[PDB]
């Protein structure tokens, strides 16, 4: 599988993300993010991806060792964190074909795993629209443990 590149937003309270609503298969809300073309760097991959789905340039921001990077079904996923960006911001897609709605999302309030169906002794999870954002909310609320406290 490409790899993907793309940020995880942060306000300057620390409490809120950026998160990004796109159509069809990609229709839940998860972190700007996407695949790196030939030849093309991590870092601009992710500035680019960025940019493309929420209109605000990370270049001046990323920080080179400070992403969270999944391996999911053998495709790695790395997403810069960008904290400190003004909770005003204007965010606009290039796209509006590909990204519905961007959105602030408390944190605290995210989901860090699906619910099971064991009310229904049914296996499996239920959807839930925070599905692709979800694998990097305990990573993340750790990251932020470690680097502020
Ligand atoms: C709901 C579930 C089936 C799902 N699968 C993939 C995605 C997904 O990536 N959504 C967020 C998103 C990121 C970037 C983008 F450009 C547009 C949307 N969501």
């Amino acid at each position: 599988g490409v790899p993907t590149y793309g940020a995880i937003i942060l306000d300057e309270t620390l409490e809120n993300v950026l998160l990004v609503q796109g159509y069809l298969a990609k229709s839940g809300w998860g972190f700007p993010k996407g695949k790196v073309n030939k030849e093309e760097a991590p870092h601009d991959c992710a500035a680019r991806e960025v940019f493309e789905e929420t209109g605000f340039d990370i270049k001046d921001y990323i920080c080179k060792d400070d992403y969270i990077e999944l391996r999911i079904n053998d495709q790695l996923a790395r997403l810069y964190i960008i904290p400190g960006i003004p909770k005003d911001t204007k965010f606009n897609p290039k796209t509006r074909r590909e990204i519905r709605n961007i959105e602030w999302f408390s944190i605290e309030k995210l989901p860090c795993h699906r619910n099971d169906m064991t009310p229904k002794s049914k296996l499996g999870l239920a959807p839930n629209k925070f599905f692709m954002a979800i694998p990097f909310i305990r990573p993340l609320r750790d990251w932020l443990s470690r680097r502020f406290g």
